């Protein structure tokens, strides 16, 4: 625990064995907000015994995320016991990650994204139908239930060329199982013990103990094999992975499960945050509709080219991701002793970039608390540092599905907003309050009321 002292870097005093984890009672976002304000440009703390160095300087951020990615800052914090999911790209290391990256990245080229628009359009139709049902009754909507089903429908069909039709089944197996893959929350004596005694991880790995429920991984393990069967019995993410067979049968499933979960969880999450922000700013919700109407007059179906035309939509999406970067923190492990922009960083340290905190630094963002889409306007855009604003990370190891998620959320949003308007109702949580999880999640689902437009 003497490390940060010895290095001259400040921070909260750790407890023996525990480190600074009891500070996690208010969530990672408040912890990082506090430290940033108290300690300044750079601070340090201990997740159990693991030193974590938070950095704030934009050029220093470019160094660990971009310049020295391959050389020293390549991998993320080790995570286990993880079992067969060690193959997964998001937790793969060094050259294994490198070749997994160059394999799967063509999945999301412009051109392949264009192909996905007519495929998503079908589910866009089922989306507007389900919400219309809720606009007729006047009943409240748990948005995570409808945008989730939509996210799940979109990512299965674009990646595996299979229509699991989640949007009509409220009790679809692909959504029940996939949502029960994270969940871990604060103070679970499992994850808590693993942060404090990470030397236990090997034993758990040896006893075949796993973070993910085997029930849930069995179903996902099965489902993907069935989907792989269909393609081999008559070019997307699936196809791209079959062709490499250098993927093992189990490595393929690992990658799939990443994309399935990322598809479902990430997309619907952000969508709920966007929807909330619009419903609580109808001034902004209307200005967006005006734009959607102008670029696509009388309910004209959206296209890849027309999405790129909607400047205000992109502003609104950007501004939500500023307040709600679901990853909260970027991180990368230091492979070897190094000096960067003047600062010594020892081997083994976790270097952490506090996205959430920096998106609210009064130094770069005037009135950081407020939802103001005008921040990202063409005339204002050039004062934003691209290393301060990092909803999708930066460099060779950024979010592989960035552009897909942006297009797909914009697609849903267009289909929704050209048809409906969203008003806050009874059950709606104002102000919004966030869970104490590993990804950014609201405590109690976002509930809004749905009105139809004109007549
Ligand atoms: C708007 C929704 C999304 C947000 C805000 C988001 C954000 C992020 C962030 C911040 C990271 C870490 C990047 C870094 O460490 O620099 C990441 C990684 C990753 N994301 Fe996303 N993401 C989203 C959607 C998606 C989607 C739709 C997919 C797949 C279809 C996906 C797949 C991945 C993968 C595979 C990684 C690990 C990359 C690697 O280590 O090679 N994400 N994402
Ligand atoms: C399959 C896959 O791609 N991935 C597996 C899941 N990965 C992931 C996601 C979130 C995440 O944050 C987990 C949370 C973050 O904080 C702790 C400790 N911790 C682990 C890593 N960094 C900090 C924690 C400490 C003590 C207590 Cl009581 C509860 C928790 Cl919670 O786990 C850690 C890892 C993301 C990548
Ligand atoms: C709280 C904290 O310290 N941290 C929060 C989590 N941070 C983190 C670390 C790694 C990471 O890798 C992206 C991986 C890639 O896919 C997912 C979902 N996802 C999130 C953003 N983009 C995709 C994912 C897939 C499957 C499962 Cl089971 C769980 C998760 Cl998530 O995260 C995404 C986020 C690590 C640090």
């Amino acid at each position: 625990h003497g490390l940060f002292k010895k290095l001259g870097i400040p921070g909260p005093t750790p407890l023996p064995f525990l480190g600074n984890i009891l500070s996690y009672h208010k969530g990672f976002c408040m912890f990082d907000m506090e430290c940033h304000k108290k300690y300044g440009k750079v601070w340090g703390f201990y997740d159990g015994q693991q030193p974590v160095l938070a950095i704030t300087d934009p050029d220093m951020i470019k160094t660990v995320l971009v310049k020295e990615c391959y050389s020293v800052f390549t991998n993320r914090r080790p995570f286990g016991p993880v079992g067969f999911m060690k193959s997964a790209i998001s937790i793969a290391e060094d050259e294994e990650w490198k070749r997994l990256r160059s394999l799967l990245s063509p999945t999301f080229t412009s051109g392949k994204l264009k192909e996905m628009v007519p495929i998503i359009a079908q589910y866009g139709d089922v989306l507007v139908r389900n919400l219309r049902r809720e606009a007729e009754t006047g009943k409240p909507v748990t948005l995570k239930d409808v945008f989730g089903a939509y996210s799940m429908d979109v990512i299965t069909s674009t990646s595996f060329g299979v229509n699991i039709d989640s949007l009509n089944n409220p009790q679809d197996p692909f959504v029940e199982n996939t949502k029960k893959l994270l969940r871990f929350d604060f103070l679970d004596p499992f994850f808590l013990s693993i942060t404090v005694f990470p030397f236990l991880i090997p034993i758990l790995e040896v006893l075949n103990i796993c973070v993910f429920p085997r029930e849930v991984t069995n179903f996902l393990r099965k489902s993907v094999k069935r989907m792989k069967e269909s393609r081999l019995e008559d070019v997307d993410f699936l196809q791209l992975m079959i062709d490499s067979q250098a993927l093992s049968d189990l490595e393929l499933v690992a990658q799939s499960i990443i994309f399935i979960f990322a598809g479902y969880e990430t997309t619907s999450s952000v969508l709920s945050f966007i929807m909330y922000e619009l419903a609580t700013h109808p001034d902004v919700q209307q200005k967006l509709q005006e734009e959607i109407d102008a670029v696509l007059p009388n309910k004209a179906p959206p296209t890849y080219d027309t999405v790129l035309q909607m400047e205000y939509l992109d502003m609104v999406v950007n501004e939500t991701l500023r307040l709600f970067p679901i990853a909260m923190r970027l991180e990368r492990v230091c492979k070897k002793d190094v000096e960067i922009n003047g600062m010594f960083i020892p081997k083994g340290v976790v270097v952490m970039i506090p996205s959430y905190a920096l998106h609210r630094d009064p130094k770069y963002w005037t009135e950081p608390e407020k939802f103001l889409p005008e921040r990202f306007s063409k005339k204002n855009k050039d004062n934003i540092d691209p290393y301060i604003y990092t909803p999708f990370g930066s460099g060779p190891r950024n979010c592989i599905g960035m552009r897909f998620a942006l297009m797909n959320m914009k697609l849903a949003l267009i289909r929704v907003l050209q048809n409906f308007s969203f008003k806050p109702c009874k059950e709606t949580q104002i102000p919004l309050k966030l869970s104490l999880g590993g990804l950014l999640q609201p405590e109690k689902p976002v509930v809004l009321k749905v009105e139809s437009r004109d007549g």
